[PDB]
């Protein structure tokens, strides 16, 4: 059986262990009902998060076995830029993107702590992701690929766990009953979900269509809705050296992490990346967030702007195909899959090798920005080459005549079947005023 | 022969006659060497245009058989509309959108004044759109289709024409050699297109890269760039009736044009809807423009906000997917051809007759705005269906461990894929670290 | 509660009853056990069936409170001429196709006998469909979609049903302990599934690979790999009238159902349109089977061959890319979503609606056959428009070098793109003997 | 210019040498009036041709100042396979494929043979491809894609060689007035085009729909639709390794051409692989052809079987799409274009790096052919996995039940969608009889 639904007594269980509440509850439980737990922090460079160093210590004090700190950051930043190159982002609302930070976070997470378990011996991670989300799913998946022997406890199925630790005064009520005088966090009016590559801010008032970003108090950035807030309009240079952002401001960085964090700071000041998306869940359903993403955009917006200078048409549609295509797998989890591996590959060989160059913004408030210039040694784009101005051209009036006329028979074609349509009627006529008009319910 | 390189002495030909330099010497021009030309104005709805009246007298006073004011302004919106129901726009930057709007001018002027023109027995067509532009192709098609015997007389192709008319200077000494003290318009450092759906800005100094918006004076909006430029906040409000946008800000209109205009002072009062995109011409070179298109952006996001409360993800996948490939169409003037109707028609039919609803935004500059409320009858998503509270599910947490366990005889077969891949060199290892490794340039 | 574990005592249930062990034991059970059952047969034109006005009178005398035979013939034709029209076919292997003809009778039957259910007050339908394949979730579907109050009772899921009626000696003990002669078929090495449209042979021993065609008798054709069953060439003309197939040999039908009758006969002589397929289940797992679809194929080849002289290569490849994409809706039971509509509706209107014409083949043995002639008066195909015979061109030598001048920018760019592929290490070079030579494992 | 129309006097100039009437009587004129041709002649193992070295040796005799013999087997047969794995074949009816062997032949000659002239210093290319083809504009770019400084003269373009070798008579009575002797081939009723990959029949009375296979003698394979021509059914195995074809009936090679002359003659003794298409030629205009590629086929077949039992379906459907996407493109010269080289890696990468096996076929006459065996160490099927025999399973009854009820918010959001359809007109109704009716011209 892969799934367990009663605590393993005398086994090894291992917790992904963020601090909170859920979590050190939940290890007190399994130590004092006899499982042996040992708990797994991901250092995912969030936001929110100043001291990562006290969180296995406080594992250790409610019973872990061990507690170790897996740094996830280098693995994130390259799949996040892996994501970047591959435009694999799916979920847009009038051009508006959802940049997959948390499916992003899962891919490595799931996989790294499930390692790192397996390292020490631990095959069973209790894990208490839910049963309507996305992440149950998602982790599932990838920590079965990464350890063919794990088992998954899910506490919820476990009437003990429930009976005790059903809610959030049960648990707190629990720790305190085992000796600890725990302080619970201020209650917000959302959820929160984040990592060094975004944010996202769900449920309670969220889950209402008529709340907005206005409840929210970024993490990642400033409140631009808000004209008491002063931002500066602020230009910014991004560079890319064969696909890969290598410079921000004509700046360098000693890792990808750190260039990262720098991204993140210059888009978090404007505001720039946040969305509201209503999206479709892994189980088709329907569920609503809130995405804050300054660094992933910055980055986004330069480097779609190189490709529009740098690739032909059949090439930039394959890109906005496969990317879409690629951003739906990784969100159901199948980022590590052969039809997502086989797409991302592709991209980042033939379209992000040739991306070399930089663009300058101007970021004022919000998504509101203004591309500046535009430079790299691969540009197919020319200023001399369809310039009216001067003269010297590579085709001339003639040749062009000759290729409209090679069009003739296909156009004549066209005509017939438009004779055709009006024949069978799906179009009222060929022509009526000029234009061909379909007969469908939308023809006002 | 469908192209004439000669000057038709004694035959009819008619001049789509926009009333600036190039149509008024050219047509004062024909009529001195023995043609008999008879103008036609399309009245686009043009945001710069105050006096459309005048210029059909204008034609005449230079030589014009007859002339005629040809109205396009409904069959220009309806197809606006189409195009928003279908999301007919293929070219984005970092999202950002060109609404394609001199390609859905063309293919209505192309085709009604054409029809107007064979209305009146004048079966050629004295087109000048010159051989480095998509709209030489998109006139020939539009044209063609709309008359089997159609003849397109292209003056640049005829010696005389540019021996006495080769530019600017020599078409204003031309109009003064003929008795006209014609006065030239103020020179920009750009040029500019523009009909009721939007305004495009290129060639000149907008060929350069290091140009930007900042050098555009707009016309559809205000200068959202310039600090000095008092824009408040605005709460706007869009309803859509089966796909059909029908009221802003609680209001209703006689017709379609009129929820146009007021859709475009809304947007222009925040400069909604500007964009800056290097894109690929039907020849396959590249250029560059600047783009307006307010009223056109704020009913496409309002639209896209109610297709992801409404539609399953298979159904916008299909939209994203097919509007983009219809845009594509649309841009090499082929949105009469049959590949193009079998999307549009589609789409307004499956997609677009469900969207019923209303979307709250709050505009600020540029595009740089928030989504405030989203209400429809139709919604498929629902604050109760997978919210965490209060309980009462359609499926119970027993029935989603029965969906994971679905996956499993298909998770081990990516697993043995992922060792599969490592064995012949593809991956590093179906691990290190745990995360799965993919051997390309991009993977530092 | 959707699903029912427990057999509903002294509640109405329906039963598609086929008239086999499976459904003869279990009516008899649950009447038996306190139910009242309602038998539901539906008329599918099944190849072996002769009698089917003799299973209603047998469900009655097993215990059925009422016993109907619902014709679904005609429905069912109509989606299998809709496939056809469409392109819905997704399975093929080295070209050769499997006509999804079980998905189309269960589109038909899973709504047409839970509606036939509904009309009668039954509104808990007892299906016995099996846990793992695909038409346990294609019926679930198909009747919540026809019935929003539908509950559907699993035998297999009731122990006391298990208990008794475990296998197939079981049920026979069964009915003979009930009083009934019950005299089972001959056993085969396969199970097979039919209906006018087609027939699929799976399990027993079709489940090893090494097992093939030979050992099937074939219910809709002759055993064409057998030398000594004799074949002779024969000529076929099929017909079509904007899409519809409506003559088979100069000779018209009375209705459609009579025509796929026809259609059967003449391909089953020649055993035309057997394929043996590896499909993936909608569980994410495979499974194997032989196929028969004599009519559909007939039709199909003379379909296609009149789409390519007819359309233009964009809308041949919306044709392939959205009916196979159709074809994999139609396989997972979602025929009748919004995805499905879409696609469907879409190539019915604008694709089948131009396909007017006659092809005439020479059938031999099994898929091996030749087009003999091919006519349509909306062929785009004319022998004299490409001909180098004669003369008279829409087209001359000096319009097709300006056409060919108008690739030169893009040349270009291509061949940067190869010294910048080579540079980045995706080529060996951009040439070596001439041929670009790509750097992956597949280069020998 | 890139394009001469006058024979360059005194200069080099190449010509692809075949040795047919055509291309001895231009070198021979060319020598004549001044200019210095080299010939060219392509080993493309022609299977009707005998003496590749006699050719030349006749350029020599004819003018040539130098006369090579270029062997391109080793590299089509590369970029065959290729194909094959790649499945880049778009031009199907009823199934049947056209295996793109002339676009492949192309595709290496246009580059091998003007890699030659370069070597040579030979930058022009006296290319008689004619305007009405495709293989004017393959060729254009392969041979510009080659050498950058490349010009092409295209005899027919210059008056005085059409005033003398206007036609084949013409150009025979030359090869008399100037002292040879020459001998006309026998006229056939069609023209042929071939290399190993397969031979391509098209022109004459194949321009007639009415013509068929039976007016043409194979050079491939036997008169298969001849009953008088006798053909043993024969076994077959063809055997893959990291989808690589290295073993034909148990037998491996000394090297690739090797295997695939062992493929088509297995292939050809049966006919397999030929069909008749209408296509789209690259001007947008049809044309019709008879095609054989007997080893082509018996690989594509092969190879297809073992990718349904290997991949899971979004990669067999990436497979199937990206490869019909990759065949236009080679069609249309495009096979080197980013484009395409994006779609070739990333199919032999993920895809045919898994196809290792072997499959049993029994070929008859034509393409009635049948599997007999399918074997592979990476087969994803497997018949434990499924079967209802025994028992042991990796999922249960109730966890389908589960699967089951994960789907019933999206069935209800189907429902509402086909109560608003109805609504709205697209639909008669969501039901009647059942079956959703939809609303257009097919709806008999």
């Amino acid at each position: 059986t892969t799934i367990l639904k009663h605590l393993p007594v005398g086994q090894r269980i291992g917790i992904a262990f963020s601090g909170g509440l859920d979590t050190s509850a939940a290890l007190l439980w399994m130590r004092q009902k006899g499982a042996v737990p040992y708990a797994y922090t991901a250092n995912l460079g969030q936001p929110d998060e100043e001291d990562y160093d006290a969180i296995p210590r406080r594992a250790m004090e409610y019973g872990a076995e061990n507690a170790r700190l897996i740094d996830c950051r280098k693995q994130l930043v390259a799949e996040g830029i892996a994501a970047i190159q591959c435009g694999a982002f799916h979920n847009t609302t009038g051009g508006l993107t959802y940049f997959n930070t948390t499916p992003l976070g899962r891919a490595v997470t799931g996989t790294m702590l499930v390692a790192a378990m397996k390292e020490d011996g631990v095959n069973i991670w209790g894990d208490g992701s839910t049963y309507k989300g996305n992440d149950i799913e998602r982790f599932y998946r990838y920590g079965l690929l990464t350890n063919a022997e794990l088992q998954i406890y899910k506490p919820w199925l476990d009437t003990d766990f429930i009976d005790e630790l059903g809610g959030r005064h049960e648990m707190s009520e629990f720790m305190i009953a085992c000796g600890f005088d725990y302080k619970m966090s201020v209650e917000k009016a959302y959820s929160t979900d984040s990592n060094m590559l975004g944010a996202t801010h769900e449920a309670k008032d969220l889950e209402y269509l008529n709340s907005s970003v206005k409840i929210v108090n970024p993490i990642m950035g400033v409140k631009f809705w808000d004209e008491s807030v002063k931002i500066p309009a602020e230009e910014v240079t991004v560079r890319f050296e064969q696909g890969h952002p290598v410079a921000l401001n004509g700046k360098t960085f000693s890792d990808d992490v750190e260039m990262m964090l720098e991204a993140n700071r210059i888009g978090g000041r404007h505001g720039l990346g946040m969305s509201d998306q209503i999206e479709n869940r892994i189980i088709e359903a329907k569920s609503r967030g809130i995405y804050e993403a300054p660094g992933m955009a910055l980055l986004h917006i330069a480097y779609e702007r190189l490709l529009t200078g740098i690739h032909n048409e059949d090439t930039i549609e394959q890109y906005h195909a496969h990317g879409r295509q690629l951003g739906r797998l990784l969100y159901q989890g199948r980022w590590f899959d052969s039809q997502a591996l086989m797409l991302r590959d592709s991209l980042q060989r033939w379209v992000a090798s040739q991306i070399t160059g930089e663009v300058t913004l101007e970021l004022r408030r919000g998504n509101d920005y203004s591309i500046l210039n535009t430079v790299s040694e691969n540009l197919t784009y020319k200023p001399e080459r369809l310039t009216m101005e001067k003269g010297d051209s590579v085709f001339s009036p003639d040749d062009r005549i000759g290729q409209l006329t090679m069009r003739n028979l296909d156009i004549t074609d066209t005509r017939e079947k438009l004779f055709g349509y009006a024949k069978t009627g799906l179009l009222s006529s060929s022509a009526a005023s000029g234009v061909p008009q379909v007969e469908n319910l939308e023809n006002k």
